């Protein structure tokens, strides 16, 4: 339990997440994890399950897609941030990541919107290695 | 059939419902539904007495009250939240409420953390008619 | 024959059938029967009386007691569930029913456990009037 | 007796249920079972034989498959998951189950709409394989 | 000829039936019989005044008492039980009897357990006169 | 005396029972019998011996076919169910039977509707063998 960093990500966009979570794991950030790892599918719909990866994540890596329209992925987006708000402490758990796959051009309007004046993180820019070792700094969150 | 709204609530709260059901009405919303409108007697034990309310009901509203721990009531809320988001239309169907029976500190938080971020609606607010106001307007979703 | 509705009961409780079909015609519901009525003398112990009570009949009400726990009892509930689940049509036909001479902690584990999965009609509920005049519309079965 | 794991199925799909027991057990599952194994024939319609799989069960599985549609699996699926929720431990036991035979659009509303909220188990996807280790952890009920 | 019923009894009870058949007819039924209504002293042994009782009543209602037990009584009761079973039509017509001079406790095993699996009536019940009006009705059976 | 498990059938089946004995002899079921092991013109009359046959078998086995509908065979079967019910002891020995020259469309519908709720053991299931292993258990009742 309390793992690193968790990648919530649309149902049909499975194979992304995968990559992502392979590729911070081996920049060097251990015990990498997904949402489809705590996706317990004995029962917890959504209730168990999101709550499991909001809580139990140092920092929860939202996963912007052109798939990432849908209301039911607007709603975890609006769980995740409010979550993070009012929750004590984590000041900037919340880290939008751009894939490498995804384009800045395929934001979406209506959820994307949300995340549009908070910091981000991208695959496309050179320095990314540095600002993963920046974010995923030695001092973490505890119990 | 296709009423305006209904109530969701735990068995022991059965008079709370009635309570703001009939206050709801007063404040000009017609058709107050609750769940023991729908609460077919025979053969159903949670398969359209649940399945009914949520499917022929414009808005549901879920009382966040201390009874609403219950095993089954985290069930509930999650099938409402679920058949809400994959429904087409209406996205601010489901509605928390706080009846002045309850506390903001009487929120559990197994059942109250699925609805963090949500149109919640307080009866300790007093701005409580003009909430009721904005969220039932005139136009009312469809058949 | 096809009368509207027939109570199934122990051999014992007869006074409480009796009180009840009494009771529910009271509210409303022409053509009240019970066991005893096509509990026919000659002959038929289980056989076709039981057959008649079943196929004659718009709805079933099975009379929980603390009597109905015997395998005799527990035979007559499988019979009917499986008559009505397996019938054509009539969506809905069996009524679990709590007379006021037993209590909802004095289910017996046997046989009350096959109606786990069903919504009671529960004297001791305040709303009974209502509950009888819902699950009692005009519309109802035919030949 | 307390099998692991139960799977319950329609009339008709004893065949998908066999192979289905026979491939969870060989993904490391011990003591597999299915609803035909405590199917005892003498007498023991639904009352003694469903509810001997409910109770003797650590992981009720369900097999939404096309025959599933019944009035009779309608039933079942309610009384499963009302038992499930009513008894106290057991957290999240009932298991949604999703085989090759049938289809994501497979889902019947008047069964898969119970279900729908909670989430399910697909072997169709490739994660099934740890998804299923992750389901059953060594920790489990007790007796 | 043709009576509408006959009392079938042991050697030793004759004024037990006599005062059974006294009772019923004045309910409603008329031509009440009995066996000795039938039972010539000279020429007819056992078979024959046995078998005209059998033959010439449109309903046989068998007397269930201590004296009850003897061979000769358990032949009887066999022969016209099979008589009634063998013979086409006449749906059913054996009735057994409990006066109240015998108890429900005093069932012989032997003679009764022929009946067990058959309903009676018993002269104990509050329901006498309703039970006595089902059996007998205006429409009824001809040879 | 006290036969494992007798075979009741009706008097035109004699070669189907007792190719069901031989079979079920073959399955691993020690000291079989048959409805005409106990069953003699001479001496017992019928009602007498099926009583006799009732009470000194393990397990009572009806076997359903099309010249299973007499009333005689309804009786029968009424008597048997009733005799299994009331008795102390034995929780469900009355097993229906459907051999091969019968289908599952062609049972006797006022006969088989009394055990519509059992149930039967086909011999066109694939799992008969594990269905019999399951049924005649090692450890059975007791004189």
């Amino acid at each position: 339990k309390f793992y690193n960093f968790v990648i919530l990500h649309a149902r049909a966009d499975e194979h992304i997440a995968l990559r992502v979570r392979e590729k911070l794991e081996a920049l060097g950030v251990p015990d990498g994890a997904t949402f489809c790892e705590d996706f317990q599918v004995p029962g917890r719909g959504e209730l168990s399950c999101l709550q499991d990866a909001i809580d139990h994540s140092a920092f929860i890596i939202l996963l912007l897609t052109s798939n990432f329209d849908c209301r039911l992925s607007l709603h975890q987006v609006n769980q995740a941030m409010m979550s993070n708000l009012t929750r004590q402490g984590s000041p900037d758990c919340v880290i939008p990541f751009l894939p490498l796959e995804s384009s800045p051009a395929q934001l979406s309007s209506d959820t994307a919107s949300l995340l549009s004046g908070l910091v981000r993180l991208d695959e496309h820019s050179q320095i990314f290695a540095r600002k993963v070792a920046n974010t995923f700094k030695p001092h973490r969150l505890q119990a």
